[PDB]
């Protein structure tokens, strides 16, 4: 069976499941049942699924190389499947409510959730919230008698802690540090001073890379019981890199590619977001072009906003980041490289990441 | 020692091992170290921890009875403390985001904590997030090679999702469930005719009962390794019972209590709350009552809201209350005559929670 045939079949039966119990253990009524099941389609399906899959294509790796039964293949693939939709779900999660946070308009071309006529923030923000908590019933069902249970829990947790942190490193990015303080509002940073390259890597590593690079992998190994095929600290490095990589040219695209195609107009500029072009920029500048940088960023003004974008291709930033990506490309191959010493399987499905995602 | 001392020394080395845990694993500054402990204790402190104490005043009460080493009595009381703070930070998650949801405006005679100057609902859509994450972060780290780990995890995963949908038949309560639909603005009710009893038990049960009752007394258990001195059936239908008494009390506190006394300006009447006033007033209206209901109902003008006041005041609605009073009294009682059987000390907690409530 071809593996998106797969992940999409597994979701409906996951659909079902849910919803079943809502009915035969919560009450739930049909117009209500159907909501949920709408929310969860408009919120989780419509994606490239790279999370989701990349834990199922890291179980397919294993299964290669790997003395099973038949029914055990079978059942490692559906908990792949049913692990690959928990972080789909845990990432819906995170996009309902980062988009009403942000105030957000589009989401893949298509109204944030919350914007739905017959939602309403009041209502999306606790969509957001069963979001996640299905993640939870999808585990304690379906791997109920697991080994791996406990272990798959801890691990979730720990992301989607590690994912909320991140939330608020980038919300509070445009702050100065010292300022911040519950009782005062918050006035945007005039030094740029946290704009540095550490400080941005801090965002995207907690905001971005746990639940986008290293839950796939790590789960990936969890529902194959291969943990010792690896060395966990390589784990852990090559994707916070593949996954600052990532943010790198989301930053990148958020100004120069067409709302069309990004499925969302940029406002990281208006937003006065610690993007990898505004630092790198900063890391780049003269003195006349920091003072015209700082008169203009973090304002709807369009002119303002077109003044910040006239500066960075002034400022030549395709040549950092052919120069980051060059750097990129040779820690990551080094790092798979370290991978192949205890699996060439798990290192090639490194591989087959790091591939989506240059490309 | 005493059992508030304890739970309060409890909160502040928690505390403490989040702050620090975040510093030395999340690579956190201290300025927002001191945000987020500004944000814990802004919004988990200041109440009178009735369902926190709760599971330290049932392992007490097991304390009482069960043979002990002093070290294993410090430790069930350290372990109630910790697992009662679990649900004190729960608690503080839904307060949090249900007040961004309703756009409420005071919380315990303070502001609301999105309200806060420089907080911002952007920030306190996550703070509320991470509230949550917390208790996690708590069960995995003091409860790490417990006995009971799964269980209670399991347990609070199950009333999390409870609440949760519980809110979503809450937010809902004023639409007709067959016209519920993601694509089209909700209208209010016009006939009322899901103002019933059933619905309304159904709101509270899901929304309240099971973090605010179930969840103290079954932790208290778990804490305790005591779910054996209990018939799991009865325990569930007692916290139901008196945590639907406890509803009906707040909707008519909501309604005749002055706003400093409830901590909050009332506004169920305009939010159009399937409150038990609302229902308990149909349940008894003739005709031109249910009509001057209708054109009153869900209003913010204050004339409409006082017509609504009036209505309820002309019903005898106090003497419905003391009718239900003088039932849940009955059968509480009765319950907790079914729990002596197997626990006096099980059933004698169950009776001071009552008790409390009551009072
Ligand atoms: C585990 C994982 C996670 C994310 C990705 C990924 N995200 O976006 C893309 C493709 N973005 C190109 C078309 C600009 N690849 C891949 C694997
Ligand atoms: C386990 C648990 C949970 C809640 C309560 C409770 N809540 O409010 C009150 C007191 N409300 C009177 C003063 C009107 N008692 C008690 C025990
Ligand atoms: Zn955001
Ligand atoms: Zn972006
Ligand atoms: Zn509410
Ligand atoms: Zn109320």
């Amino acid at each position: 069976m071809a593996s998106m045939e797969r992940f999409l079949s597994v979701y409906d039966e996951v659909q079902a499941f849910l919803l079943d119990q809502l009915q035969s253990k919560y009450e739930i009524d049909p117009n209500r049942a159907r909501y949920l099941r709408i929310m969860m389609d408009t919120t989780c399906l419509g994606g490239k699924y790279f999370r989701g899959m990349t834990v199922v294509n890291v179980a397919e790796g294993f299964l290669a190389v790997t003395q099973h039964d038949e029914a055990t293949k079978e059942r490692i693939l559906h908990d792949a499947c049913v692990g690959g939709w928990m972080i789909e779900f845990l990432q819906a999660h995170y996009l309902v409510e980062d988009d009403i946070m942000d105030g957000s308009v589009m989401r893949r071309g298509k109204p944030c959730w919350y914007r739905f006529p017959g939602v309403t923030t009041q209502c999306a923000i606790n969509d957001g919230i069963i979001l996640k908590s299905w993640t939870q019933i999808m585990a304690w069902h379906y791997f109920a008698d697991r080994p791996f249970l406990k272990d798959l829990l801890c691990l979730f947790q720990k992301v989607d802690y590690a994912t909320a942190v991140g939330q608020m490193y980038d919300v509070t990015s445009m702050c100065d540090s010292n300022k911040l303080d519950p009782e005062v509002a918050q006035p945007m940073t005039t030094d740029f001073a946290e704009f540095t390259p550490a400080i941005y890597k801090r965002i995207v590593k907690y905001k971005t890379t746990f639940y986008t690079y290293l839950l796939p992998l790590v789960m990936g190994l969890l529902v194959s019981e291969a943990a010792a095929s690896v060395e966990m600290n390589l784990v852990e490095r090559v994707a916070h890199l593949i996954g600052e990589y990532f943010q790198v040219q989301d930053d990148v695209m958020d100004c120069f590619t067409p709302p069309e195609q990004l499925g969302k107009v940029g406002t990281d500029i208006e937003d006065a977001k610690c993007s990898w072009l505004a630092v790198t920029f900063l890391g780049k500048a003269n003195a006349a072009q920091v003072a015209e940088f700082k008169a203009n960023y973090g304002e709807k003004d369009p002119a303002k906003v077109a003044v910040v974008k006239r500066l960075y291709s002034k400022a030549n930033l395709q040549a950092d980041f052919a120069a980051y990506e060059a750097e990129v490309v040779r820690e990551v191959e080094s790092l798979i490289e370290q991978l192949k010493v205890k699996s060439p399987t798990f290192a090639e499905s490194v591989a087959v990441v790091w591939e989506k995602t240059h490309k």
